[PDB]
């Protein structure tokens, strides 16, 4: 839709639902599923990509020097000959976008945990991605979106929520940053220009209504 | 098109001081009225964004104080009227950049503060051709642009400015002020009218380009866990 994204309180209140509950956890496989979605679900809102997108990133694309991440393909989601469940794609909208610190936290605590369980657990198969489950497999989207729903309306917001809406809320806090059209979809992907063109709009509308407001602050003598 | 090519909010601020402690300083009468008007013609343009001609036409029943607006309707032409007045207002139409703007609280202030004025000048200036103009020297004409400029362009040099300055760049500068708070392109030329659109969108493109060179920076302000 026009208004479908969340305000960054929103999704503050509910990446701290989760983390709360990932710390009431005593299974190991339950505290790691929502911690990671946790940092996933921040990891989106402050990146925009598509969740097949942030599924497919492994520890080679991430260049911490330059803080840029280099996203290039998506998972297939089958088992390939080892077992592991969820393949990536290799095979245009390919593109390389720039990591801000708190993005760099994200991947790093992820990276961490991921070198722990990987030498410590025997269930654990590293395949070199990042946003995984127990067995080294990058999370199912089902999984994310489920922990996603159960979080946001126990948080009390009221929105139809789910991976798409954080993608949608990157583009609506770009725009809020007065970010161009043109610079916003180099980052978030040229696909599905409807949608972000249509919370583009949206506002930047209200940002246009806003004007006389911001205008009112301004004296000069 | 560049930082010279537009005032910062604090170059303005700067130019409006220097221009009121010049008027405060003056013996007589008339020139301490000069600069009084030209500190707040400057403040006005540059919360404002019309042209120096649109703004030396506005009369006092343009303004629409209780809802805040101004009605843009005609420029000054350079000419005396059959009374000795020299500028008369030009309302013709094809030569068409009307419009209603919203006005700020300052503004509105502004604009009383001159009205005023205009009303004492009225009242005990015998000199003093009363036509409704707000923005008047002592005769009650339009301000000349020219001694608008010369002022103008003194207060820049006194405070250390080493921009090439005219009323243009007050106007360049508004346009600025909202490409900065995000105003669309669309929004910005209703407010300041097509005129000269060639530079309204190389300020727009300008702004908009730093703006997006700086994403990263404001990005690196959000965390949320
Ligand atoms: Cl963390
Ligand atoms: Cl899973
Ligand atoms: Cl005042
Ligand atoms: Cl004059």
């Amino acid at each position: 839709q026009s208004n479908a994204y969340l305000e960054l309180n929103e999704i503050e209140s509910i990446i701290k639902d989760i983390n709360t509950k990932a710390q009431k956890m005593h299974s190991g496989i339950h505290k790691r599923f929502y911690l990671f979605v946790a940092l996933m679900t921040e990891f989106q809102a402050l990146n925009g990509m598509r969740i097949g997108e942030m599924l497919a990133i492994q520890n080679e694309d991430i260049d911490f020097d330059n803080k840029s991440l280099n996203i290039n393909g998506t998972i297939h989601w089958f088992h390939d000959e080892s077992g592991g469940f969820g393949v990536k794609d290799t095979t245009s909208s390919y593109r390389t976008i720039g990591l801000s610190s708190r993005s760099c936290e994200i991947l790093k605590k992820a990276i961490l945990e991921n070198k722990k369980d990987s030498k410590w657990n025997d269930g654990y198969l590293n395949r070199n991605f990042v946003f995984t489950n127990h067995k080294g497999n990058p999370m199912q989207t089902e999984r994310f979106n489920k922990i996603l729903r159960e979080a946001a309306k126990d948080v009390g917001i009221d929105k139809e929520v789910s991976s798409h809406i954080l993608r949608h809320s990157h583009i609506s806090l770009l725009s809020q940053q007065g970010v161009s059209l043109k610079a916003i979809m180099d980052r978030v992907g040229h696909s599905d220009h409807r949608t972000t063109l249509s919370i583009y709009s949206h506002v930047t509308e209200q940002m246009d209504k806003d004007m006389m407001n911001k205008l009112e602050q301004v004296k000069l003598g």
